[PDB]
């Protein structure tokens, strides 16, 4: 309860996942009160390595549930200082030519619209709790991806929606600056969320990770969570509309397979 | 019928608008056969400065109509070489805090999903007409905005959807490269579409155009259309996944109001 | 046709190289008067597939020679409308740790400072010849690289100098807009300049070209030259401070080696 | 608390300036041993709000002095874990057309080449001290600017050199990943370094800060220093080749002067 986020009230969505779980834990460790949101069965199966998380189920596909769960969360926290919008469908479908309406809609509705609705409700609660008055500020952090800027193959709906989130983040930063809410995105590269170092073990994918990531491995959840603490703390008071990219150099490098040690 | 696009079959959406009309005209002038798509009443009121456009009505909010109009267009052209996806709702709503579900949905459904559906159908027609076989290639050009990368105030749905289109464009470039379809975006800055130099005449907006656009004026439709010809022609055979930005230096400059001549 | 650069006076540096030679030829083809600049021995061994080039030797490492050669060029052309700054040392040195003062200096002095000096002279000549008066405009086009934004391994001086040129391009665009000079960069990806399809034939490099370039091949000089014509023509009158990227999708894609057809 | 940089050996250049001083102090506060480098007279007039800084004079224009001062620093620290390359000439000259060889050279030589030379020495020392062996890693952090990506008017040499540093940062990240050195840039927007809130008080500049920065004010040094601690700590172990942008939303927003509250 001492810590870099001492006394802050935080909601983390996608909180049963690798990045969300690590963020919930880092946040509790840094003294925040934390509501953990995810799908009901996923929350039911998750136990945090730190105690005190308040689990509240919230299906991002259900618009009424997003509002209800956000109001419930805010009532229980007594306010809202920090929102980490990390809930998302992951992965690919196949070639763009074969991408169905159903899959397009699921990724856009859950990942893009779900983020918008969560963040609009969070932003309104922050303002209602005093953000932008008496020197009080608040924090919205979206979880995007390197896919917000450059495209993986065979995932056009996921990639499109990550671009949607990138620019939603900047629109929110611009409109909410006057309300004392700072809004930024975290863009993770490949992150192993298995707990087992098995997420990227398929040989071809394993070789590609060695060639395309400068550090030559997938990331760990904690390596992303640390940026969620950084963006949320009071000291980040001039950082808004930005992305912190956490990808072992993937997006910084070309012809990584030609480098000494790999070629 | 001689010209840099001689013998090409092209569909332009948003073809009643400033940029779409200029593109239809440039394309006819460069020898392409051109289907012009837009809302029925908007097409009915538009006469092109060049003859030979084939008007086909297509409401982007109607998913079945997108497919039907695309098949009708392709049948009449006898194939498909070029698609310019320019149909879009423009402009703002107000602050992000007050942005309604209805307005979010309209911008995402028309501008982002409408572009996806048009482009998926176009891409499938290109392939069916021989793209990626016997040295035959095709061209998909999306009309985005400087808002695909940096946010205007009070337009979070429009801006989000432009980011969606930015990354859709790159996903399409990656998945369709093997099918000989090159996919790029055009990112216009402020473009006066009134025909009257009245689009940016409001004093405060007029002052901002002088300060934030290096060239110190809004663009004209023809200045955007010329890039649609460039991307569509055979010579652009190594350009894919890119954006051509046409904004008088807006996105290249900071503190433009401090420059000599303005300060 | 009427040439798209009919009557224009152009200087192209790096004119003995692949991209420069292709640009000189495209420009003569489109009706421009062209001065071709490169190192003396390189000019002496180059014959253009189009006639009329005025060869003028100019070593980028010799500052006095940059000014003298520019004044001579401008006197012979009777003015200056277009400058393509393409002269550059290419390629790598080894790891950053072992990069010598001498190599650093050679890349920075030739590729960055050489570009600055050529462009400052050119810009001054353009203004002296009437740019920015009576509706007259001019064009400065820099040849950068995908290395202007993302780094290849083992070429830190080349990559740094390309970033230098990227931001010099934007500075110039901002400062010269009031003088009617539009300034843009071309960012080529891998381009085979051998004439032989042997530039990227080394097996590991060949495999990386297939995995990292969406189009799965190196570019050809003409595929870059076409953008130089596009940027230089009167129609591109609202394009400044921008980059046209010509890289087969390299900079738009991640995990290209995982795509169907490659994995 | 335990300091987040407990036991780490750091060098901070530009340490008499606003950002450097704030970084030296944050670093001492977080338990690092710190060598503070700047010009001799500037060091001599600086007293830190935290004790323990080791002041070592180092003129970035003198290449032999860069090596000697780095070797002395490393001998005194007994190694090197963190380098913050913040030393730089600031500000403008006038229009690109009038930019002299002397000014160009001063900005490039000090800000770009000075950074390269400091970082190459630092990187070598880090490797000699055990970086990349036995799980040991190190950190190079460059201080760039929003001018690394978008140009201010009338400062072409400063802006170019900032682009240089942006891409040097990525080159270093790629080449040094195998040596366990993570390399990132901090891109500050306008930062008031007067201590007095007088840096941006000139009326036209003040109005532009309100219109172009979402937060509507200049930053403070501590708001940049906090990112230097974040990047340097062990937790940031998957962040390399990236930029953290600290600019109140400047680079994320267009037509900021049109937003409600400003228009
Ligand atoms: O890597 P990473 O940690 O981001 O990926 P991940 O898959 O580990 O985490 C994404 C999180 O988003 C959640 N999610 C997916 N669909 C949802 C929905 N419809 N409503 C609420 N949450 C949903 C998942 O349950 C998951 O916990
Ligand atoms: O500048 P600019 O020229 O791009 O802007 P614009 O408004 O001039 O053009 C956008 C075009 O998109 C069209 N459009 C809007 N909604 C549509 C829909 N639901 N279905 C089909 N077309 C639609 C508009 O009619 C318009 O012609
Ligand atoms: O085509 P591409 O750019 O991809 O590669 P390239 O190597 O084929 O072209 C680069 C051109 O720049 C020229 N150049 C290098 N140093 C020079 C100097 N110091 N002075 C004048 N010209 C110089 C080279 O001769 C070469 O012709
Ligand atoms: O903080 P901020 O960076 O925004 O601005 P700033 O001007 O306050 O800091 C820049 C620092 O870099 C230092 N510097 C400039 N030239 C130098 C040189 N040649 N050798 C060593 N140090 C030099 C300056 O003294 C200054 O302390």
């Amino acid at each position: 309860r001492p810590g870099r986020l001492a006394g802050k009230a935080a909601i983390v969505t996608g909180a049963a996942g690798g990045i969300g779980r690590a963020t919930v834990e880092a946040y509790l460790r840094e003294g925040a009160s934390v509501v953990a949101m995810d799908l009901a069965p996923r929350l039911a199966a998750t136990r945090y390595e730190e105690p005190g998380a308040i689990p509240i189920a919230c299906d991002l596909a259900d618009r009424a549930a997003i509002d209800a769960a956000m109001a419930d969360a805010v009532a229980r926290l007594g306010g809202l200082d920090i929102l980490v919008a990390g809930g998302a469908l992951k992965g690919g479908t196949g070639n763009f030519l074969d991408l169905s309406d159903a899959d397009w809609d699921r990724y856009v509705d859950v990942n893009m619209t779900g983020t918008f609705l969560t963040c609009r409700a969070g932003a309104r609660a922050m303002v209602a709790a005093g953000a932008g008055k008496d020197g009080r500020s608040a924090r919205i952090i979206t979880i995007g991806s390197v896919n917000s800027f450059m495209a993986e193959p065979e995932a056009a709906a996921y990639v499109a929606a990550k671009g949607g989130v990138a620019m939603l983040t900047r629109a929110m930063a611009v409109d909410l600056a006057r309300h004392g809410i700072l809004v930024n995105m975290i863009a993770p590269g490949p992150v192993d969320v298995t707990g087992n170092n098995t997420g990227y073990s398929e040989p071809r994918l394993a070789e590609q990770v060695l060639d395309e990531v400068a550090l030559g491995r997938p990331g760990l959840p904690e390596e992303v969570a640390t940026a969620a603490v950084f963006l949320a703390e009071d000291g980040s008071s001039f950082i808004t509309g930005s992305t912190i990219t956490i990808d072992g150099g993937l997006s910084a490098m070309i012809f990584g397979g030609m480098r000494e040690g790999r070629r």
